[PDB]
């Protein structure tokens, strides 16, 4: 049966009564190795890279050569396409299924920041998540931050994974270090590093500073000089927080113990919402355990 394979569904390639045929082959998720060719007449084929052509193109589309990748990647995405994905607030978020709690917490937060994935396959289905198709982006997701369907993730560690593959070159951090004996020492973060801080929640509270420790056991601060970025990520261990509507753009709720809890999205709009994957709650004022929260910016220049 003459049949269409591919390796990114970008560029196809038109190739008896599978393994030995292609090796290992997939069909909308489904893995068909070991199956007979039918229905299956003209169908785009998922296949491993094994020609330079296609190991070649799968580095285009993909940006790894790691041959678990496909595999990993059709293996999430058989739950993904079950999974629902409903519009709460004009977002896609996921019902609950298979311990999503994080995904659905990390998808919410990309459709709020600004994001240019550097793989083509992960730009490209992150265009399809924002218009209501998120199951290819689900699925990739889990594939970059080697995690596998059901078990436990976090949401800082899910959105460090996306930060790495995605363009954030032009995002610079100047901080300034003060020491009551060592001096002041100016320090600079260029990318991922950049956006991310885990130890406070507060984006006042980084520009006013954080109590550190130098090489010496005296107390010094920390506190933001230069910021040009789209967006920062504050970050810290799960504590009581109280969220004012319009100082933030959303935050990540972690309830529960270390490796063992659940995690739920707050948003700033016209009010408060709080996201439990096809769930809604208005408030005006919020008050819960805080782990996350993210914050959007241009450029910032201290006064000091
Ligand atoms: C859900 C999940 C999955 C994977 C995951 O991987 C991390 C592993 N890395 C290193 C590979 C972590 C988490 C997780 O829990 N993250 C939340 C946000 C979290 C929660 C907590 C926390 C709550 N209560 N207590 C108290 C407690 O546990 N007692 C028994 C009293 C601790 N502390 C944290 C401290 C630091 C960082 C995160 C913390
Ligand atoms: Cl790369
Ligand atoms: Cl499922
Ligand atoms: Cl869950
Ligand atoms: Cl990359
Ligand atoms: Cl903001
Ligand atoms: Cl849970
Ligand atoms: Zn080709
Ligand atoms: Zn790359
Ligand atoms: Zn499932
Ligand atoms: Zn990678
Ligand atoms: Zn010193
Ligand atoms: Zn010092
Ligand atoms: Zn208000
Ligand atoms: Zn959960």
């Amino acid at each position: 049966i003459k049949v269409f394979t591919t390796v990114d569904n970008i560029n196809l390639h038109t190739q008896m009564s599978y393994g030995q045929q292609f090796g290992p082959t997939y069909l909308d998720g489904a893995d068909v190795t070991k199956i007979k060719p039918n229905s299956h007449e003209g169908k785009t084929f998922y296949v491993l890279p094994n020609d330079d052509t296609l190991r070649v193109e799968a580095f285009e589309y993909y940006h790894t050569t790691d041959p678990s990748f496909l595999g990993r990647y059709m293996s999430a995405l058989n739950h993904t396409k079950k999974w629902k994905y409903p519009q709460v607030n004009g977002l896609t978020s996921i019902k609950w299924a298979d311990n999503n709690c994080y995904l659905a917490t990390a998808l919410l937060t990309l459709q709020q920041i600004e994001l240019k994935f550097n793989p083509p396959a992960l730009q490209d289905a992150y265009y399809r998540a924002r218009a209501g198709e998120a199951a290819n982006f689900c699925a990739l997701i889990l594939a970059y931050c080697n995690k596998t369907v059901g078990e436990l993730g976090d949401v800082r560690e899910t959105m460090s994974y996306l930060f790495q593959h995605a363009n954030l070159d032009s995002c610079k951090r100047v901080l300034n270090v003060v020491c009551k004996t060592c001096g002041q020492q100016q320090t600079t973060l260029k990318g991922v590093e950049a956006v991310m801080y885990m130890g406070t929640l507060s984006y006042e509270q980084f520009k006013k500073g954080v109590q550190i420790p130098c090489t010496c056991g005296k107390q010094a601060t920390k506190y933001l000089v230069q910021q040009e970025s789209p967006f920062v990520m504050m970050s810290a261990p799960p504590a009581q927080y109280e969220l004012k509507h319009g100082t933030f753009t959303c935050a990540s709720e972690y309830t529960g113990n270390y490796q063992c809890g659940h995690y739920k999205h707050i948003t700033s709009k016209e009010t408060l919402y709080c996201i439990d994957g096809a769930l809604l709650t208005k408030s005006s004022e919020y008050k819960g355990p805080i782990t996350d929260v993210f914050y959007k910016e241009n450029s910032y220049t201290t006064t000091i």
